[PDB]
DNA sequence: GCGCGTACGTGCGTTTAAGCGGTGCTAGAGCTGTCTACGACCAATTGAGCGGCCTTCGGCACCGGGATTCTGATGGGCGGCCGCGTAT
């Protein structure tokens, strides 16, 4: 059939953790989707923008680490970054 | 439109610090050179994800049955009708 994929599923268990029996329209959800995708490209074009300036040829985690940081203002970047660094530090940790 | 008020432009003198070209110093960019770790690629197996399809309980707002309260015809008894009516 038709394909069209989106991250409905990752949106959803989101909310639910925020307000478990709390409810939302089929029409704010595409614009959820919509949302994630935009700032997707945001990101990952920028940071491939750094990779070829200043001389090499492979976008790594510090490079989004970076990226965000002046992407974004300055009380949510640090928690952001926080949260970030973390994640995978675990991540890392297990193996 | 008009009129009042005052603040901001234009000037001079006083004053303060940029810009100039002079030297010295070393830090940090840029180059360079070797290793090797981590990402692309090709393979084969496996379940997360998408289309397709229809689920169940709880909450808003309309509802249900039974005792109880208020309105209506009913009725004997004390009074009043003054006006037609029979008896001597």
């Amino acid at each position: 059939k038709t394909r069209k994929e989106s991250y409905a599923i990752y949106v959803y268990k989101v909310l639910k953790q925020v307000h478990p029996d709390t409810g939302i329209s089929s029409k704010a959800m595409s614009i959820m989707n919509s949302f994630v995708n935009d700032v997707f490209e945001r990101i990952a074009g920028e940071a491939s923008r750094l990779a070829h300036y200043n001389k090499r040829s492979t976008i790594t985690s510090r490079e989004i680490q970076t990226a965000v940081r002046l992407l974004l203002p300055g009380e949510l970047a640090k928690h952001a970054v926080s949260e970030g660094t973390k994640a995978v530090t675990k991540y890392t940790s297990a193996k």
